[PDB]
Formats: structure tokens, C-alpha cells, sequence
DNA sequence: CATTAGA
DNA sequence: TCTAATG
């Protein structure tokens, strides 16, 4: 947990760069079961010698870690690190819609920043122009305070739209959270369940909605059960304008509404812990749902479910107030 | 690990 | 269709 910190740090920085600069998923991928087999590794490493002794560990990386270890650094992290063309890539990354293989391709068209970005807003798609467009806003944090009037908004319209309608902004902001990245609201209607055969417009009538007040600015992206925006808040009698927010609203089919609940209001400590339980406890949970285990080796058989509580009177556990869901 | 764009 | 991106 910091016996050996430095280690796996270096080790992820240095699987980092396989990967988007190069492009050695492998070697990347070896970075990671390494870091990940060391960071477990309950004894402070002295050597390479001694980590190459674990699984994972092969001769590349023993070596790291014993410049590592001797010299403060280590070379290829240094060089790295400075080289443009790797900070080139890291760095146009940063705008939604900008992965590492547009990234790399950018730049060797010599569109190594921000500037030469917009010079070139045709070699852009809407994703990535609109990501560019909010590059600022897109990095600012959610003050909560903000998180609430925001979700007071979006409560009211679907309840508008109709009031059959079952909404829930899930996340950090739903723990407590003083702030939070974007905004996740769940969505699921009565009329939309496992079986019966979708309903779009079920999801289209509010996203229409939302974005018929203002709340809605830009579309990310538009599905028949998930919707990617960007919304804002009304900028009251002018001077402070609200910067620009990403918000994703998804359809849920009504029955599986509280796992999807539960889970995407997280945290993934809560869950794998949520999880770990439910196992002993004789069942399985899921982004979706909850299925009792069988003893020949596995089962189904997707459990009813009505609310957040149902599930931890299932696995016959202490209903967790989201604000307590820290792990 | 799933859903949408895109070319 | 595949391949990229956000989640
Ligand atoms: C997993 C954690 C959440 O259940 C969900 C993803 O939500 P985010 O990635 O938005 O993460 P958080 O809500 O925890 O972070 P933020 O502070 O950005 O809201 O899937
Ligand atoms: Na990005
Ligand atoms: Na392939
Ligand atoms: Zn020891
Ligand atoms: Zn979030
Ligand atoms: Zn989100």
C-alpha cells in the first residue's frame, strides 16, 4: 500500500506509456500484473532480485526496479517523460472524444496542442469538437451545490413528462460527495421492462424535454437507452455563467432498476464488497441483477427486486445508507 | 463489459 | 463490419 509505492508507480507510468504512445499492449499489459502481483507483495523489496522471485516478474522488469531502487529514477522514465512526442499524446487525450490512436494519429500530422486543434476543427468530429469546446468546463469538478440545483432540474421535467417516470442521480453525489466529475441519472419507466420490446421514446421524450428548457446543450451522443450530454445552469441575473457539464441519462427496464442502482452508485468498495457477500450468502449480483446460487458449481433464476433494500435483505446484510457506501 | 459513432 | 471511445 506504500511498502512499495515507488515500485508500482514507476512500473504504471512505464505500462502507461506501452500503450498510447506505443502501442505494446503486451509489454503493457505485463506492467500491470507485475505492478498489480508487487503491489500485494506484503514485504518491502530490496531488490530485483528478490521481486523477480514473484509471478509476473520476469527479467525486464527486475532490472527496472533495481536502477529503480539504486538510483532515485530511472532512464527510460526520464526520457519519457521529458520526449515531446509522448507528452504530445498524453496530453490531446485529455478532450472527450480524443483517444490514444486519434491522439497518436494527431500528432503525427503535427497537431501536437490545443491551438493546433482548433486550427483544424475539420479533421475534428462533433464529439471531439464539442469536447474541445468545453475542454475547460470538461476538467472543473461538480460542486455539489451545484449537483443539486442541477438535480432539482432534471427531477422536475421528467416528472413533467410523466410522472410514472423513476429517476435517480447516482454517484459520489448520492454518497455524500462534495463534488463530483459529471452527472449520472437512472432512468427507467413502468412501462419499460426485461421483456417488453424497448421504448426510445421513452428515453427521447425527456432528453426532447430537458433540453426544450436550456438544461440540455450538446449532444455527446444518442441512443435508444443511453443518452451522453452536456447540460448547464441557467445563468441567473447575469455575471456568473455556469461552466459546461457532462451528464449521461440511461433506460433501465424497470426490473432491474435497483441493481443497476445500487451498482452505479458504487463505490467499487462498496461493491466487490457488496459482492463478496452475496456470494457466501448463496447468490450472485450483478449490474443488473441478483441470481441465487446453485451447489452445482453455479445457477440462475434472477431474483425480484423492489428496492435498494431488497438485495441487502437477500444477502441478509445491514441496509448501507448511501452516504456510508465508502467501502 | 456495454453502447454509440464512424468511416 | 470493425474499431474507437466513454462509461
Ligand atoms: C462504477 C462507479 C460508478 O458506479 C459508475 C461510474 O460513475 P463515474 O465514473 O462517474 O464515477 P463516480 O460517480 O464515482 O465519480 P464522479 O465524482 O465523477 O461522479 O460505475
Ligand atoms: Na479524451
Ligand atoms: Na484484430
Ligand atoms: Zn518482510
Ligand atoms: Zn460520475
Ligand atoms: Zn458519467
Amino acid at each position: 500500500e506504500t511498502l512499495n509505492g515507488g515500485i508500482t508507480d514507476m512500473l504504471t507510468e512505464l505500462a502507461n506509456f506501452e500503450k498510447n504512445v506505443s502501442q505494446a499492449i503486451h509489454k503493457y499489459n505485463a506492467y500491470r500484473k507485475a505492478a498489480s502481483v508487487i503491489a500485494k507483495y506484503p514485504h518491502k523489496i530490496k531488490s530485483g532480485a528478490e521481486a523477480k522471485k514473484l509471478p509476473g516478474v520476469g527479467t525486464k522488469i527486475a532490472e527496472k526496479i533495481d536502477e529503480f531502487l539504486a538510483t532515485g529514477k530511472l532512464r527510460k522514465l526520464e526520457k519519457i517523460r521529458q520526449d515531446d512526442t509522448s507528452s504530445s499524446i498524453n496530453f490531446l487525450t485529455r478532450v472527450s472524444g480524443i483517444g490514444p490512436s486519434a491522439a497518436r494519429k494527431f500528432v503525427d500530422e503535427g497537431i501536437k496542442t490545443l491551438e493546433d486543434l482548433r486550427k483544424n476543427e475539420d479533421k475534428l468530429n462533433h464529439h471531439q469538437r464539442i469536447g474541445l469546446k468545453y475542454f475547460g468546463d470538461f476538467e472543473k469538478r461538480i460542486p455539489r451545490e451545484e449537483m443539486l440545483q442541477m438535480q432539482d432540474i432534471v427531477l422536475n421535467e421528467v416528472k413533467k413528462v410523466d410522472s410514472e417516470y423513476i429517476a435517480t442521480v447516482c454517484g459520489s453525489f448520492r454518497r455524500g460527495a462534495e463534488s463530483s466529475g459529471d452527472m449520472d441519472v437512472l432512468l427507467t419507466h413502468p412501462s419499460f421492462t426485461s421483456e417488453s420490446t424497448k421504448q426510445p421514446k421513452l428515453l427521447h421524450q425527456v432528453v426532447e424535454q430537458l433540453q426544450k428548457v436550456h438544461f440540455i446543450t450538446d449532444t455527446l451522443s444518442k441512443g435508444e437507452t443511453k443518452f451522453m450530454g452536456v447540460c448547464q445552469l441557467p445563468s441567473k441575473n447575469d455575471e456568473k455563467e455556469y461552466p459546461h457539464r457532462r451528464i449521461d441519462i440511461r433506460l433501465i427496464p424497470k426490473d432491474q432498476y435497483y441493481c443497476g442502482v445500487l451498482y452505479f452508485t458504487g463505490s467499487d468498495i462498496f461493491n466487490k464488497n457488496m459482492r463478496a457477500h452475496a456470494l457466501e450468502k448463496g447468490f450472485t449480483i450483478n449490474e443488473y441483477t441478483i441470481r441465487p446460487l446453485g451447489v452445482t458449481g453455479v445457477a440462475g433464476e434472477p431474483l425480484p427486486v423492489d428496492s435498494e433494500k431488497d438485495i441487502f435483505d437477500y444477502i441478509q446484510w445491514k441496509y448501507r445508507e448511501p452516504k456510508d457506501r465508502s467501502e
